[PDB]
């Protein structure tokens, strides 16, 4: 449950990508910082469960990069348990009962998730989520779904709100989900 928090220099090669994604869609923020969180058990549940699902899905890329918009209430919480079950109770569960991520960061960016601190700060996690194979969510799944009603041994990996065209996922454990870049930033 230790972690070291380094904040990125604007100039890192690193700084560029996450800000240039977050930008893709939030270029009319104004970035504050981008912290790495490393969290070693954290990173290495998320390495170990990756490697498991390469085994298995063949072909499907399993990790996707999304954002996560929280208070910064939480974001010593998650630097420090992960995307863990007490957090998930703190999402919403119209999609199932776990942690929520957005394809796009200006979702995450919304007030809603991302909400402004005392100082107007916005606080938005570009974490590494295992999607793998998922299928649509509902207010029901409070555990992974079964591909089989009758046979528990083969679940999906994650749920999303459209298979073919997703705006966000819900991921259940906190293996599954590493909290990889912080950033803060305001309007
Ligand atoms: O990034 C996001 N972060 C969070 C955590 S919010 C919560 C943290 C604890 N403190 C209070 C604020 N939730 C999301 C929910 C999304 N969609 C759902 C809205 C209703 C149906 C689907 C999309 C998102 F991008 C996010
Ligand atoms: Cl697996
Ligand atoms: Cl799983």
């Amino acid at each position: 449950q230790n972690f070291c928090v380094v904040e990125l220099l604007p100039s890192d090669p690193e700084y560029n990508t996450v800000a240039s994604k977050f930008n893709q869609t939030c270029s009319h923020f104004r970035i504050e910082k981008i912290e790495r969180i490393q969290n070693p058990d954290l990173w290495n549940s998320y390495q170990a469960k990756k490697k498991t699902m390469d085994a298995k899905n063949g072909q499907t890329m399993n990790e996707k990069q999304l954002f996560h918009g929280t208070d910064a209430g939480s974001v010593p919480h998650v630097n420090r348990n992960g995307f863990n079950r007490s957090y998930a109770g703190k999402n919403a569960v119209a999609y199932g009962k776990g942690t929520y991520f957005a394809v796009n960061a200006n979702y995450s960016a919304n007030d809603t998730y991302s909400r402004p601190d005392a100082n107007g700060r916005k606080h938005v996690y570009y974490v590494r989520v295992l999607t793998g194979i998922y299928t649509h969510g509902n207010h029901s799944l409070i555990v992974p779904p079964s591909k089989n009603p009758q046979n528990p041994t083969d679940l999906y990996d994650t749920v999303t709100d459209n298979v073919h065209h997703p705006s966000l996922f819900v991921a259940f454990y906190d293996y599954q989900a590493y909290p990889e870049y912080l950033i803060t930033f305001r309007k």
